[PDB]
């Protein structure tokens, strides 16, 4: 189920408090650093961890109505978070499901590379076009940048 979507953006944070922030707290974080579009994150499924079907909707200018998130692992010692999209308008009747699976990286010479890489299971004889690649790590990396700042700019953030 490939396209492929590799995504990376620099915060002025440690990964310990923006893997809180991206991981553990990510239904807090997400409509402060997706509120172009993001209202609210749910349990649908769920105990909280891995299994958590996290349903998020969208602003009342009717876009999208709503996007399914899935956790598939949770693991700080690791460092690393596995979860798939499942429903909504990014799959669109475009798109079969979405795994991502995320690392919070060290930058050589700054703070945390926020990085996702993610794997597109596309539906029928749809195939993704690279413009909609290119504006998807667009808004992607925007909301990586919002919490790049927001980590910082706020950084009692998860604290």
């Amino acid at each position: 189920g490939v396209f492929t979507y590799e995504s990376e953006f620099t915060s002025e944070i440690p990964p310990p408090r923006l893997f809180k922030a991206f991981v553990l707290d990510a239904d807090n974080l997400v409509p402060k650093i997706a509120p172009q579009a993001i209202k609210h994150s749910e349990i649908l499924e769920g105990d909280g961890g891995p299994g958590t079907i996290k349903k998020i909707t969208f602003g009342e200018g009717s876009q999208y109505g709503y996007v399914k998130h899935k956790i598939d692992s949770i693991d700080k010692e690791n460092h690393s978070y596995s979860y798939t999209l499942i429903e909504g308008d990014a799959l669109g009747d475009n798109l079969e499901k979405i795994s991502y699976e995320t690392k919070l990286v060290a930058s050589p010479s700054g703070g945390s590379i926020i990085k996702s890489t993610s794997h597109y299971h596309t539906k029928g004889d749809v195939e993704i076009k690279e413009e909609h690649v290119k504006a998807g790590k667009e808004k992607a990396s925007n909301l990586f940048k919002l919490i790049e700042t927001y980590l910082k700019g706020h950084p009692d953030a998860y604290n």
